[PDB]
């Protein structure tokens, strides 16, 4: 069902949270080789999550589930805020700008924490 598809999407999201926290530790410790690998792993994970979310939103639209579509439209918009901040983090890493990397990382954390009550509301609406 769309609901089990959202549970699968949510797990992929939690995998990115786990890898992100590991990456943040590696950044603080200065292990740039690890950070590079974790950033590649996060890119693939966000690419997967985004696509799953899109399929869920498209299915909610085909089902006529207006509330779930509203919530998912908002949530995907927020996801793209996170995506832009993540990409800016990756560029800061490439450029060696640790000040910007720290900034973007904290902003990604706050964007993620904010969009959590919505994430739960979607599970209930689908
Ligand atoms: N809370 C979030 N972080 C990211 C990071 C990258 C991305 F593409 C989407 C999101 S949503």
């Amino acid at each position: 069902s769309v609901k089990s598809e959202y549970a699968e999407a949510a797990a992929v999201g939690q995998e990115a949270v786990a890898v992100f926290n590991t990456m943040k530790a590696a950044f603080q410790n200065g292990d740039k080789e690890a950070v590079a690998q974790y950033l590649a792993r996060l890119a693939s994970l966000y690419t997967r999550h985004e696509e799953l979310l899109n399929r869920i939103l498209e299915k909610a639209r085909r089902e006529g589930n207006k509330e779930a579509v509203t919530l998912m439209n908002e949530f995907t918009a927020t996801f793209q805020t996170g995506k832009s901040i993540f990409n800016a983090m990756v560029a800061a890493f490439k450029n060696g700008d640790d000040d910007s990397f720290e900034s973007y990382l904290q902003a990604l954390e706050k964007v993620t924490a904010k969009g959590e009550t919505l994430a739960d509301q979607i599970a209930k609406a689908l």
